[PDB]
């Protein structure tokens, strides 16, 4: 059902910047050691700050397409007349509206 | 010491690309469902392949600093007097030129 397939692309959108965020809080460990250890080279701390600051790059463009998602999923509920629960639908709303707010 | 840490950098390149291969092959199953079910909306088909084109934008850049750090490692090698056992850093190097190679 078009329902179904809407709440989908945003459960399965919000699931992807936690799994993003994961790589990107790992990888600022890495680069938060390097920082602190005086010994390391500036070359091998500036080849993991460079990296980093590419995986963040990334989430920018996500944050756009979660909003969207949201915003049809919202607006196609707003005029839904089928028979289907549409709890599932909202429990994925709030979960990207509250990614979208943190 | 500087040469494990030219390593590990290496060696966490190579598995990023692999987690970020995961995420592409699922992400294309999904498409391939939505495209071959011809009742779906141009719309909802077209929210999900532009997701993948971005998915995809990430894997160039990141076959780039594989490349740029396994020339790092492969020039610390050549002038290299430690005594470390430089076995790991040789295996590291043969995967990642596999990859870029594939």
């Amino acid at each position: 059902t078009q329902l179904d397939i809407k709440v989908k692309a945003l459960k399965r959108l919000t699931k992807e910047e936690g799994y993003y965020q994961q790589e990107l809080k790992d990888q600022e460990a890495h680069v938060a050691k390097l920082k602190e250890d005086k010994s390391v080279d500036p070359y091998d701390l500036k080849k993991q700050e460079e990296v980093l600051d590419d995986t963040k790059r990334l989430l920018p463009t996500l944050y756009e397409k979660i909003r969207e998602f949201k915003e049809d999923l919202e607006q196609f509920l707003k005029t839904y007349q089928g028979t289907e629960d549409v709890s599932d639908a909202r429990s994925a709303i709030t979960s990207a509206q509250e990614l979208l707010d943190s």
